[PDB]
């Protein structure tokens, strides 16, 4: 059973935008087909990672690695 995957919406809406762009809209788009706008954290599907990842050219893990180090993903997530 994969860790939670919990987004920092705060932490998210901080990063420069340049390179949390596509992961914010993403997080954005998933807020509205669920009718909940206002939340600090947003927990999203393994398959949102795996969508995620190819998005940024890049493996699941370490695009995993990366949200980690930018503190939008917490350690928890490996």
């Amino acid at each position: 059973p994969p860790p939670k995957l919990v987004l920092d919406l705060e932490r998210l809406a901080h990063v420069p935008q340049e390179k949390a762009g596509p992961l914010q809209r993403y997080a954005a788009t998933i807020q509205s087909q669920r009718g909940a706008y206002n939340g600090k954290v947003l927990s999203i599907r393994q398959d949102d990672l795996r969508t995620l990842a190819v998005i940024y050219d890049q493996s699941p893990s370490v695009l995993t690695e990366q949200l980690i180090s930018w503190g939008v993903l917490d350690a928890d997530a490996r």
